[PDB]
Order: structure tokens, then sequence, then C-alpha cells
């Protein structure tokens, strides 16, 4: 499969042509375009051939989420302009498509930018938020294992055992992409099972 680190398919989208499927993801540290190149994509893929590349508008949060190291360790695990962005981009999928699925996911620092900009959602955009994948949840302990004010049915964190920021750890940038399985696998199934 092309590997598409930048998609702007709800940006660039005509509320004219709604998907089936609108599937926003934040990016891990050091990650390139708006998707990165590991879990982003992997669920893209996932996802466009459980219902076709026509049927799912891909969408990164790029712009001011620049995904630097120095982020992960605000108290938010990412920055203010990141999870406002993220917001944007929700809003936008609700505005342009009010009866699309939005699915989303994060892998490290972009599980930040997820639970920060999902937390501050309208109930309404919020339900149209069917399901959040979280791969390597950097503020798994933190959070209690969940989005707050978020629906923790419409939730799945992804954590492996070599990922101690899974578990209260102070951030480091991961060594090894964990993340191959969960995001080909258990992820797209998670979502499809809630689209």
């Amino acid at each position: 499969d092309p590997q598409s680190s930048t998609r702007n398919e709800l940006e660039t989208g005509s509320s004219s042509a709604c998907p089936k499927v609108i599937y926003i993801f934040a990016r891990a540290s050091t990650e390139p375009g708006n998707m990165g190149i590991s879990a982003g994509p992997i669920v893209a893929d996932a996802l466009e051939r459980i219902y076709g590349a026509n049927d799912v508008w891909v969408q990164g949060v790029g712009g001011p989420y620049l995904a630097d190291l120095a982020s992960n360790f605000l108290p938010d695990g990412t920055s203010s302009a990141a999870i406002n962005e993220a917001r944007r981009l929700f809003t936008l999928a609700n505005t342009k498509c009010p009866n699309a699925a939005i699915v989303s996911g994060g892998y490290s620092q972009g599980t930040a930018v997820m639970a920060g900009s999902i937390s501050g959602l309208s109930t309404t955009i919020k339900n149209q938020i069917k399901g959040v994948v979280l791969f390597g949840y950097t503020k798994n302990l933190q959070n209690l294992g969940r989005i707050p004010n978020f629906e923790t049915s419409k939730t799945e964190v992804y954590c492996d055992i070599a990922d101690a920021v899974c578990y209260g750890t102070l951030f480091i940038l991961p060594a090894h992409f964990l993340y191959q399985t969960d995001a080909a696998v258990a992820a797209p199934r998670f979502l499809q099972a809630r689209i």
C-alpha cells in the first residue's frame, strides 16, 4: 500500500460528498506529515480496505501540532496548540458531515492530543465520535485509562509491556515501534464494531 504521511481528506472534502467514515489521527513525536508513518497509515489502510477508500476520509492533525519532544512533558502531555487544532478538525467533521461516523486514533504524543481535544468537545460532537484508539497512551495511568468526559465504551487503549510510558513512567521517545499488530488487527476491528 502507498504510505501517505499527509492526509487531508476532511480539509479538502466537500459537504456534497460526505463519506460513511471520517478517520482523524494524531501522530507520535518526530513523525512526518500529519499522519506519521506507523500506526496512522496502518489504521488508515486497514479501514480503507474494510469500507473502500471512497467511503473513508482520512485526516491528520497537522498545522500547529508540530509533534516535538518538549511538549510531552507539559501537564497535558502535548501542546495547547495541538489540542486546539484537533478540536478544530472534530468540529469541522461535525460541521461538514454530521451524519458520518467519526473515528480517531493517536500514537504516543498523539494520544495526549486526542485525550485533550476530545475531553472538551460538545455532547453532540462526542456522540458523533464512535470509537477512539490510543496506541502507547502516554497519560494512561494519569487519566485512568480513559479520555475525560468521553465514553469509556467508545475508547480502546493499546499498551505493549515494553512501553513504560503507558504505565506511569515519564516520557521517553520510543526506540521501537511496538504497535504493528495492534494497529493492523485489533484497532481497526474495534473501530469497525463501533461504526
